[PDB]
Protein backbone atom coordinates (compact mmCIF):
# COMPACT_ATOMS: atom_id res chain seq x y z
CA UNK A 1 0.00 0.00 0.00
CA UNK A 2 0.62 3.52 -0.60
CA UNK A 3 2.19 5.90 2.00
CA UNK A 4 1.26 9.84 2.34
CA UNK A 5 -1.85 9.82 0.17
CA UNK A 6 -5.70 10.12 1.48
CA UNK A 7 -8.84 10.74 0.14
CA UNK A 8 -10.54 13.28 2.00
CA UNK A 9 -14.51 13.69 1.50
CA UNK A 10 -16.28 17.03 1.53
CA UNK A 11 -19.68 18.71 2.20
CA UNK A 12 -21.95 17.99 -0.50
CA UNK A 13 -24.76 20.45 -0.88
CA UNK A 14 -26.86 19.37 -3.22
CA UNK A 15 -30.92 20.47 -4.20
CA UNK A 16 -32.61 22.07 -7.16
CA UNK A 17 -30.29 24.96 -7.31
CA UNK A 18 -27.35 22.50 -8.10
CA UNK A 19 -24.72 21.33 -5.69
CA UNK A 20 -21.97 23.41 -4.12
CA UNK A 21 -18.88 21.98 -2.15
CA UNK A 22 -17.17 24.47 0.47
CA UNK A 23 -13.10 24.08 1.37
CA UNK A 24 -11.87 25.61 4.37
CA UNK A 25 -8.10 25.66 5.05
CA UNK A 26 -6.95 24.26 7.67
CA UNK A 27 -10.38 22.98 8.28
CA UNK A 28 -11.66 20.44 5.49
CA UNK A 29 -7.75 20.12 4.52
CA UNK A 30 -5.27 19.63 6.47
CA UNK A 31 -3.10 23.18 5.47
CA UNK A 32 -3.95 26.67 4.75
CA UNK A 33 -4.24 27.52 1.17
CA UNK A 34 -1.66 29.66 0.13
CA UNK A 35 -2.20 28.80 -3.28
CA UNK A 36 -4.68 27.29 -6.26
CA UNK A 37 -4.31 26.39 -10.08
CA UNK A 38 -6.60 24.94 -11.77
CA UNK A 39 -6.01 22.73 -15.01
CA UNK A 40 -8.75 22.83 -18.55
CA UNK A 41 -8.46 21.89 -22.05
CA UNK A 42 -6.07 18.71 -21.82
CA UNK A 43 -6.46 16.82 -25.24
CA UNK A 44 -7.69 13.17 -24.11
CA UNK A 45 -4.04 11.52 -25.50
CA UNK A 46 -2.22 13.35 -22.64
CA UNK A 47 -0.50 12.50 -19.60
CA UNK A 48 0.67 15.70 -17.90
CA UNK A 49 2.59 16.03 -14.24
CA UNK A 50 5.65 13.97 -13.51
CA UNK A 51 6.86 14.78 -10.71
CA UNK A 52 7.68 15.02 -6.62
CA UNK A 53 7.41 17.75 -4.49
CA UNK A 54 10.11 17.44 -1.10
CA UNK A 55 8.02 19.84 1.15
CA UNK A 56 5.01 20.89 -0.15
CA UNK A 57 1.12 19.78 0.37
CA UNK A 58 -1.53 19.82 -2.55
CA UNK A 59 -5.29 18.34 -2.49
CA UNK A 60 -6.42 17.68 -6.09
CA UNK A 61 -10.34 17.37 -7.10
CA UNK A 62 -11.83 17.02 -10.09
CA UNK A 63 -14.66 19.58 -10.34
CA UNK A 64 -16.05 18.36 -14.15
CA UNK A 65 -15.97 15.21 -15.96
CA UNK A 66 -13.31 12.33 -15.16
CA UNK A 67 -9.37 12.15 -15.04
CA UNK A 68 -7.12 9.52 -14.22
CA UNK A 69 -3.86 9.99 -11.21
CA UNK A 70 -1.59 7.57 -11.35
CA UNK A 71 0.48 7.57 -8.10
CA UNK A 72 3.87 6.21 -7.17
CA UNK A 73 6.20 5.25 -4.73
CA UNK A 74 9.07 3.13 -5.04
CA UNK A 75 7.61 -0.14 -5.52
CA UNK A 76 4.15 0.44 -5.46
CA UNK A 77 2.04 2.38 -7.93
CA UNK A 78 -1.73 3.20 -7.71
CA UNK A 79 -4.36 4.81 -9.97
CA UNK A 80 -7.54 6.97 -8.99
CA UNK A 81 -10.29 7.85 -11.12
CA UNK A 82 -11.44 11.38 -9.91
CA UNK A 83 -14.94 12.19 -11.31
CA UNK A 84 -16.74 13.41 -7.83
CA UNK A 85 -16.19 17.02 -7.24
CA UNK A 86 -17.02 16.23 -3.45
CA UNK A 87 -13.74 14.24 -3.09
CA UNK A 88 -10.00 15.58 -2.48
CA UNK A 89 -6.82 13.65 -3.17
CA UNK A 90 -4.34 14.65 -0.95
CA UNK A 91 -0.96 14.06 -1.83
CA UNK A 92 1.94 14.50 0.50
CA UNK A 93 5.88 15.38 -0.13
CA UNK A 94 7.71 12.25 -1.53
CA UNK A 95 4.65 10.85 -3.89
CA UNK A 96 5.49 10.88 -7.37
CA UNK A 97 2.33 11.40 -9.60
CA UNK A 98 1.20 11.58 -13.20
CA UNK A 99 -2.57 12.81 -14.50
CA UNK A 100 -3.93 11.20 -17.52
CA UNK A 101 -7.34 10.21 -19.28
CA UNK A 102 -8.53 14.11 -19.02
CA UNK A 103 -12.11 13.59 -20.12
CA UNK A 104 -13.82 16.37 -22.18
CA UNK A 105 -14.52 19.21 -20.38
CA UNK A 106 -12.66 18.10 -17.23
CA UNK A 107 -11.63 20.78 -14.72
CA UNK A 108 -8.67 19.75 -12.04
CA UNK A 109 -8.14 22.04 -9.20
CA UNK A 110 -5.02 21.71 -7.06
CA UNK A 111 -4.85 23.33 -3.56
CA UNK A 112 -1.37 23.92 -2.13
CA UNK A 113 0.15 24.71 0.97
CA UNK A 114 2.89 26.75 -0.45
CA UNK A 115 3.45 29.54 -3.07
CA UNK A 116 4.63 27.83 -6.39
CA UNK A 117 8.38 26.74 -5.93
CA UNK A 118 10.67 25.14 -8.90
CA UNK A 119 13.15 24.17 -6.47
CA UNK A 120 10.22 22.23 -4.02
CA UNK A 121 9.89 19.89 -7.65
CA UNK A 122 11.49 17.05 -8.23
CA UNK A 123 11.07 16.67 -12.12
CA UNK A 124 13.72 13.79 -12.94
CA UNK A 125 12.62 9.99 -12.00
CA UNK A 126 15.70 8.54 -11.15
CA UNK A 127 16.86 11.52 -9.37
CA UNK A 128 12.90 11.15 -7.47
CA UNK A 129 13.50 7.19 -6.84
CA UNK A 130 16.88 8.19 -5.32
CA UNK A 131 15.76 9.88 -2.41
CA UNK A 132 12.52 7.72 -2.30
CA UNK A 133 14.18 5.00 -1.42
CA UNK A 134 15.91 7.22 1.50
CA UNK A 135 12.62 7.52 3.15
CA UNK A 136 9.92 4.36 2.06
CA UNK A 137 12.58 0.93 1.94
CA UNK B 1 -17.84 48.46 -13.63
CA UNK B 2 -19.47 49.50 -10.39
CA UNK B 3 -17.56 50.91 -7.13
CA UNK B 4 -16.07 47.29 -5.20
CA UNK B 5 -16.05 45.16 -8.40
CA UNK B 6 -13.33 44.54 -10.48
CA UNK B 7 -12.03 42.02 -13.27
CA UNK B 8 -8.58 40.61 -12.69
CA UNK B 9 -6.31 38.76 -15.70
CA UNK B 10 -4.63 35.82 -14.76
CA UNK B 11 -1.86 33.76 -16.22
CA UNK B 12 -2.94 31.56 -18.64
CA UNK B 13 0.18 28.63 -19.73
CA UNK B 14 -1.27 27.47 -22.41
CA UNK B 15 0.73 24.74 -24.46
CA UNK B 16 -0.03 21.21 -26.19
CA UNK B 17 -0.56 20.20 -22.43
CA UNK B 18 -3.68 22.39 -22.31
CA UNK B 19 -4.10 25.52 -20.03
CA UNK B 20 -3.32 26.03 -16.19
CA UNK B 21 -3.79 28.69 -14.27
CA UNK B 22 -2.26 29.65 -10.98
CA UNK B 23 -3.64 31.97 -8.16
CA UNK B 24 -0.99 32.93 -5.07
CA UNK B 25 -3.12 34.52 -2.21
CA UNK B 26 -2.24 37.96 -1.85
CA UNK B 27 -0.46 38.46 -4.86
CA UNK B 28 -2.58 37.35 -8.06
CA UNK B 29 -5.59 38.24 -5.72
CA UNK B 30 -5.48 41.35 -3.19
CA UNK B 31 -6.02 38.99 -0.28
CA UNK B 32 -5.25 35.31 1.45
CA UNK B 33 -7.23 32.82 0.47
CA UNK B 34 -9.16 30.86 3.60
CA UNK B 35 -11.69 29.21 1.67
CA UNK B 36 -12.60 27.84 -1.65
CA UNK B 37 -16.42 26.84 -2.97
CA UNK B 38 -17.89 25.84 -6.27
CA UNK B 39 -20.76 25.45 -7.65
CA UNK B 40 -21.72 22.94 -10.53
CA UNK B 41 -24.77 21.02 -12.31
CA UNK B 42 -26.81 23.89 -12.27
CA UNK B 43 -29.85 23.61 -14.44
CA UNK B 44 -30.45 26.01 -16.81
CA UNK B 45 -33.05 28.04 -15.41
CA UNK B 46 -31.88 27.90 -11.74
CA UNK B 47 -30.86 31.74 -10.66
CA UNK B 48 -28.48 31.20 -7.47
CA UNK B 49 -26.80 34.12 -5.39
CA UNK B 50 -28.95 36.93 -4.21
CA UNK B 51 -26.69 38.34 -1.52
CA UNK B 52 -24.08 40.57 -0.24
CA UNK B 53 -21.69 40.45 2.43
CA UNK B 54 -20.35 43.55 4.79
CA UNK B 55 -17.02 41.88 5.27
CA UNK B 56 -16.46 38.84 2.96
CA UNK B 57 -13.82 39.93 0.08
CA UNK B 58 -14.83 37.33 -2.72
CA UNK B 59 -13.24 36.47 -6.28
CA UNK B 60 -15.57 34.64 -9.04
CA UNK B 61 -14.21 32.50 -11.50
CA UNK B 62 -15.65 30.15 -14.58
CA UNK B 63 -13.88 27.11 -15.43
CA UNK B 64 -15.53 25.39 -18.15
CA UNK B 65 -18.77 26.99 -19.77
CA UNK B 66 -20.32 29.87 -19.09
CA UNK B 67 -22.76 31.88 -16.61
CA UNK B 68 -23.97 35.21 -16.12
CA UNK B 69 -23.82 37.74 -12.60
CA UNK B 70 -26.06 40.25 -12.42
CA UNK B 71 -24.16 42.93 -9.62
CA UNK B 72 -26.32 45.94 -7.82
CA UNK B 73 -25.81 48.82 -6.33
CA UNK B 74 -28.65 51.18 -5.39
CA UNK B 75 -29.96 52.40 -8.61
CA UNK B 76 -27.73 50.69 -10.61
CA UNK B 77 -27.16 47.47 -12.10
CA UNK B 78 -24.54 45.39 -14.63
CA UNK B 79 -24.00 42.05 -15.83
CA UNK B 80 -21.08 39.97 -16.36
CA UNK B 81 -20.79 37.05 -18.12
CA UNK B 82 -17.96 34.20 -17.07
CA UNK B 83 -16.26 32.46 -19.88
CA UNK B 84 -12.96 32.73 -19.60
CA UNK B 85 -10.87 30.15 -16.69
CA UNK B 86 -8.41 32.97 -16.75
CA UNK B 87 -10.55 35.95 -15.98
CA UNK B 88 -11.85 36.66 -12.33
CA UNK B 89 -14.67 38.82 -11.15
CA UNK B 90 -13.47 40.32 -8.22
CA UNK B 91 -16.47 41.28 -5.73
CA UNK B 92 -15.89 43.93 -2.43
CA UNK B 93 -18.36 44.34 0.55
CA UNK B 94 -21.42 45.94 -0.14
CA UNK B 95 -22.43 44.59 -3.39
CA UNK B 96 -25.62 42.27 -4.28
CA UNK B 97 -24.58 39.43 -6.90
CA UNK B 98 -27.35 36.57 -8.13
CA UNK B 99 -26.18 33.98 -10.75
CA UNK B 100 -27.48 32.96 -13.77
CA UNK B 101 -27.64 31.16 -17.38
CA UNK B 102 -25.03 28.30 -15.94
CA UNK B 103 -24.41 26.28 -18.92
CA UNK B 104 -24.44 22.41 -18.91
CA UNK B 105 -20.87 21.91 -17.57
CA UNK B 106 -20.55 25.11 -15.97
CA UNK B 107 -18.05 25.54 -13.14
CA UNK B 108 -18.33 28.42 -10.75
CA UNK B 109 -15.28 28.65 -8.46
CA UNK B 110 -15.11 31.61 -5.47
CA UNK B 111 -12.11 32.55 -3.70
CA UNK B 112 -12.93 34.12 -0.39
CA UNK B 113 -11.11 36.15 2.35
CA UNK B 114 -12.64 34.39 5.27
CA UNK B 115 -14.14 31.34 6.61
CA UNK B 116 -18.27 30.44 6.31
CA UNK B 117 -19.90 33.20 8.61
CA UNK B 118 -23.64 33.72 8.26
CA UNK B 119 -23.82 36.62 9.66
CA UNK B 120 -21.97 38.50 6.97
CA UNK B 121 -24.35 37.54 4.31
CA UNK B 122 -26.93 40.06 3.77
CA UNK B 123 -30.03 37.92 2.37
CA UNK B 124 -33.25 40.26 2.34
CA UNK B 125 -32.78 42.96 -0.99
CA UNK B 126 -34.76 45.85 1.41
CA UNK B 127 -32.31 45.32 3.61
CA UNK B 128 -29.31 45.43 1.51
CA UNK B 129 -30.41 48.61 -0.20
CA UNK B 130 -31.07 50.21 3.33
CA UNK B 131 -27.41 49.35 4.41
CA UNK B 132 -25.70 50.34 0.74
CA UNK B 133 -27.73 53.80 0.80
CA UNK B 134 -25.53 54.27 3.85
CA UNK B 135 -22.37 53.39 1.56
CA UNK B 136 -22.85 55.11 -1.25
CA UNK B 137 -25.14 58.27 -1.43
CA UNK B 138 -24.49 61.74 -0.91
C1 LIG C 1 1.47 24.72 -10.87
C2 LIG C 1 2.09 25.98 -11.38
C3 LIG C 1 2.77 25.96 -12.56
N1 LIG C 1 3.33 27.09 -13.05
C4 LIG C 1 4.06 27.00 -14.32
C5 LIG C 1 5.36 26.26 -14.04
C6 LIG C 1 5.63 25.57 -15.34
O1 LIG C 1 6.55 26.43 -16.03
C7 LIG C 1 4.29 25.44 -16.06
C8 LIG C 1 3.77 24.00 -16.25
O2 LIG C 1 3.52 23.34 -15.00
P1 LIG C 1 3.92 21.83 -14.58
O3 LIG C 1 4.08 21.80 -13.06
O4 LIG C 1 5.11 21.44 -15.43
O5 LIG C 1 2.56 21.07 -15.10
P2 LIG C 1 1.58 19.82 -14.61
O6 LIG C 1 1.41 19.74 -13.07
O7 LIG C 1 0.28 20.18 -15.23
O8 LIG C 1 2.16 18.65 -15.34
O9 LIG C 1 3.36 26.24 -15.31
C9 LIG C 1 3.27 28.34 -12.34
O10 LIG C 1 3.80 29.41 -12.76
N2 LIG C 1 2.61 28.38 -11.17
C10 LIG C 1 2.02 27.28 -10.65
O11 LIG C 1 1.45 27.40 -9.56
C1 LIG D 1 -20.95 29.31 0.45
C2 LIG D 1 -21.20 28.33 1.55
C3 LIG D 1 -22.45 27.79 1.74
N1 LIG D 1 -22.70 26.91 2.72
C4 LIG D 1 -24.07 26.35 2.93
C5 LIG D 1 -24.96 27.34 3.67
C6 LIG D 1 -26.09 27.72 2.72
O1 LIG D 1 -27.36 27.39 3.27
C7 LIG D 1 -25.81 26.95 1.44
C8 LIG D 1 -25.25 27.88 0.36
O2 LIG D 1 -26.22 28.58 -0.37
P1 LIG D 1 -26.12 30.15 -0.67
O3 LIG D 1 -24.82 30.84 -0.29
O4 LIG D 1 -27.43 30.66 -0.10
O5 LIG D 1 -26.21 29.95 -2.31
P2 LIG D 1 -25.49 30.66 -3.62
O6 LIG D 1 -24.14 31.31 -3.29
O7 LIG D 1 -25.30 29.54 -4.60
O8 LIG D 1 -26.65 31.53 -4.05
O9 LIG D 1 -24.78 25.99 1.71
C9 LIG D 1 -21.64 26.55 3.60
O10 LIG D 1 -21.83 25.72 4.54
N2 LIG D 1 -20.40 27.05 3.43
C10 LIG D 1 -20.10 27.93 2.45
O11 LIG D 1 -18.95 28.42 2.29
Amino acid sequence: MLYNVALIKFKDIADKRGHLTPIEGKIDIPFDIKRVYYITKVDKDITRGYHSHKKLHQVLICLNGSVKIRLKIPDEEKIIELNDPSVGLYIGPLVWHEMFDFTEGCVLLVLASEYYDETDYIRNYDFYIDEAKKRFL
